């Protein structure tokens, strides 16, 4: 009862839209007399789980409860109005709507309406069709319900009777989506506000950009796993006894390493049932391909200028390379990760076919509807030289005519990759990418500069640790030998050279494992 | 209850009020015409249609037109099913009371709002209470012991989920369709909801509005007015949302203009296309000066073959096939614009993402459903875009269904078949070639726009926007663009347009030009497409 639009970070247009349905007709009643208005009194929250849909209703209740113009608040769970006797289910609804009419102004909040108002079908019990009919007949009927603001919250929007969604019943619909890098930082400032050792802004700014895919609840949860980790690290004897000890509340300060352990043990809620098709370069491969990622992002910026309003025409790009250059394995997911705040919808083999009781066409038809709705979006088809060889002609005819229906100036990017050059691709694909327009990117192998930094830290610093003139020669030899390896062979040779280092952890003296490195780099053969 | 609604705001529905005052008003006013022939006029209706169209508004107007009048017809109003009761025989008994109380105060009206929640179709799998309350509702509407002078009315959104024994001449002998308004009917709802305003809006402005509100239904038209007023209030006082306090605002600088009716229609989705998109869209503001004339020519050809696009106009198997080269924008820009121009005709689509896009339904079952629906509600369109591909994507069972179902249609039924193709007519298969009879006028050939069309396309962008503060060589650039882009199709044209708009965007904040004009010049010079 102490949350008042203060803890709600990242959602500011929704709150502004919400104080003109509830607050303004009470504060400025003479503006709505000039035009005879009666502003909208129906909204519908929807989105993925954890994204601030119940926090906003809580804050609005507390905002209107404490003030001059006291408003009521009636709260309902999913389907708690159901009774077993044949006339009582829809008598409790009539009772609730009439009780709210003598308290007005009031607010009726329906939490999780997915279980109250399904689409009326004959293949179910009458109890649901009767409840929906009375609900819609009571909301907007012959009686002018009055100053009652009805709100509902849901995850599954399209499973609600389409007669409830029209001006007069549920006028406005509100999308609560995952936070971007700038709202994650607001949420982090909120949840780490009354802390003894107030964290710096430059630290929260680095945290907000590492917690990609998080949503509200996940940030609030790491802000607590960090404290539990600090506690466990400071007092290891608190898990081997069954009584209260003298906990010194002064040496329990939270450090960055605790946040690191918290973020290492935790998976966000969004990618728990699925996996995201976008992943940053590992810390090993990062000093090898970030320059290529930057070049691809510049090409995108040329074709997809959403990365006066920017105007883009059929945003499309095709990343081509040789098999092994890592364009569908390291590069395109890193570009997808760099372009977060744009929702991604993959169409690849283990997604069309790796799920049954749904056709490939029914998934290809929905991943484009949802991409048109939430534009600017991305539609990801990797390895099209095989994707186009593992699909039927019905799926080709559906796909190639579903992106011909997208508006001419639709901010929807089609990103794809291939191993065979653009000329070796079949027809009907060479006409989707028009490199006269800059819709083709040709990857090339990393330069010497990058290849040296790929190996330096391994062969120089971690080479001779705790528990120096020949190592330069070894590094030069390694970089000279591998001037034509692709990426797979490069990182293979990286693990082979790191193996010897591991078997000599307990050796206090070097010069015995240097021969190991010499012979391992010598007897390492590839292909190419 | 509001006592001010009395057939004054119910714009658009005049053929229903006229049929509704000869069931209630006339047997009281002229009770000698009905005992000349001894006819006993119809005393049953059934309102139905899409959500938000004037079904309940007409009942709210009838209640007032009869209560506050000479004669005293009584009104009984029931919501979905509020006759149900907890104890055993009490659900049915209540109904009888409602019909007896109505018999003692006759003449009277009973109005069942959302009657599809009271009287479903009787099925042996559901509760016995519903199957036994339908059989007692339809035993006291028309059984022995004549009803009397009660007028029963029922309003619903699902018509075919009502027991078919109720839809009968003697229980519900008149079904009324409340469909989406057309243009002339939207420019009456608009004059009703802005009836008592300040500086009353011009009829020319209300016509400009009624043209752009396609897909709106009564409630959306009433809602855009509120949204426009709110947008104006926000535009005038931006500091009225950052105080949570009462302030002093002069109720005179808050006049509603245009550009607030225009921003309201951005964040507004009609109720009809909120879960499914219609296959008809008008030309965007960019492409319009490039293809409106082609749309008009197509509509003239339609006028020839489909006379119902102005005795009576008589037609015979109205068909047309819009052919053009690939890229000429006939199945992507033109056919939906022709569909959108022909509103007030119902439009069904038969294309791949719709046949092979929904499961648990045969592909040759939807094809049999849409043709039946189109027959039922003629004049109607059946839209098959890209038949040069549609024909090589369906099986022979679906072909034998489709070609023999468009023959079962009566000859003079105004059901139009609209299709497009990229292959010329000669390159199509025979079984399709023989469905269009060019010597009959059933083929239209598209051609590239002319110099005039291209000049008007590029003019306002190269001339009146390149200056745009945050004149003799701009016209030379315009001439060069209109020259070099003379063998392009529409995709390449509207691609060059976006390529030139990306420069102007990049050079927003530069107060001085001549860094934008040479940029423009090199961009147009470097553009290569074919
Ligand atoms: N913008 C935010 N600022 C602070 N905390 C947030 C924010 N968004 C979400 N949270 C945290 O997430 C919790 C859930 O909010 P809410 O439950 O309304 O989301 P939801 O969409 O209802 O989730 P679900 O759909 O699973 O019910 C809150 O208790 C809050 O701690
Ligand atoms: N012809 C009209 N003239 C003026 N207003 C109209 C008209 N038609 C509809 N409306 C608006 O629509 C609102 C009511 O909708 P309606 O009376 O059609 O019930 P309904 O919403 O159709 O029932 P359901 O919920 O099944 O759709 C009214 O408030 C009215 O402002």
């Amino acid at each position: 009862s102490s949350v008042r639009f203060d803890s709600v970070g990242g959602l500011s247009n929704h709150i502004a839209a919400l104080k003109e349905m509830v607050v303004f007709p009470l504060l400025y009643p003479e503006v709505f007399e000039k035009f005879k208005i009666q502003p909208p009194r129906g909204c519908l929250f929807y989105g993925p789980p954890g994204t601030g849909k119940t926090l906003v209703a809580r804050a609005l209740a507390n905002e209107c409860s404490q003030g001059d113009k006291r408003v009521a608040f009636f709260m309902r769970k999913g389907a708690d109005c159901l009774s077993k006797w044949v006339g009582e289910s829809e008598r409790q609804l009539r009772l609730l709507f009439d009780q709210a009419y003598q308290m007005r102004p009031s607010i009726i909040f329906f939490d999780q309406i997915d279980g109250l108002a399904p689409v009326r079908s004959s293949r179910q019990d009458q109890i649901h069709s009767s409840i929906v009919s009375t609900l819609l007949a009571l909301m907007d009927g012959l009686d002018s319900r009055g100053e009652i603001v009805v709100i509902g919250a849901t995850n599954r929007l399209d499973s609600i009777d389409p007669a409830l969604r029209r001006p007069g019943r549920f006028d406005r619909e509100f999308l609560f989506s995952l936070p971007d890098k700038e709202a994650r930082k607001e949420i982090l400032k909120i949840h780490t506000r009354d802390w003894n050792p107030k964290p710096l802004d430059t630290f929260l700014e680095e945290l907000a950009e590492n917690c990609v895919g998080y949503c509200g609840a996940d940030i609030k949860s790491i802000c607590a796993e960090a404290a539990l980790c600090a506690l466990r690290r400071r007092y290891p004897q608190i898990y081997t006894t069954s009584e209260k000890l003298q906990l010194d509340l002064s040496s329990i300060n939270i450090s960055a390493k605790d946040f690191e352990v918290a973020m290492q043990k935790m998976i966000p809620a969004s990618q728990r049932a699925v996996t995201s098709p976008g992943q940053a370069l590992s810390t090993v491969v990062k000093p090898l391909l970030q320059n290529t990622v930057d070049k691809i992002l510049e090409a995108l910026q040329r074709v997809f200028p959403h990365a006066y309003q920017p105007m883009s025409f059929r945003p499309r790009i095709l990343i081509v390379g040789e098999p092994g250059f890592g364009q569908g394995s390291h590069l395109a997911p890193a570009v997808i990760h760099a372009l977060e705040k744009f929702t991604v919808y993959t169409l690849d083999i283990p997604v069309l076919f790796g799920v049954s009781t749904t056709s490939p066409e029914e998934t290809c038809a929905q991943v484009i509807r949802e991409a048109k709705r939430t534009a600017p979006s991305i539609v990801y088809v990797p390895h099209i030289h095989v994707w186009w060889e593992i699909v039927g002609p019905t799926l080709k005819a559906t796909f190639t005519t579903l992106l011909q229906n997208i508006p001419s100036f639709a901010p929807v990017l089609l990103l794809a990759t291939s191993d065979k050059p653009h000329s070796a691709l079949p027809e009907e694909v060479q006409e989707l990418f028009i490199r006269d327009y800059g819709e083709i990117f040709n990857v090339q192998l990393p330069d010497k500069e990058e290849r040296t930094k790929f190996f330096e830290d391994l062969i120089l610093k971690q080479a001779a640790k705790p528990p120096h003139e020949r190592l330069k020669n070894l590094l030069k030899t390694v970089v000279k030998k591998s001037q034509n390896y692709n990426i797979f062979q490069l990182e293979n040779l990286y693990a082979v050279i790191s193996q010897c280092i591991y078997r000599h952890r307990k050796d206090h003296d070097k010069t015995s494992l240097i021969q190991k490195m010499e012979q391992e780099v010598e007897n390492f053969s590839c292909s190419r």
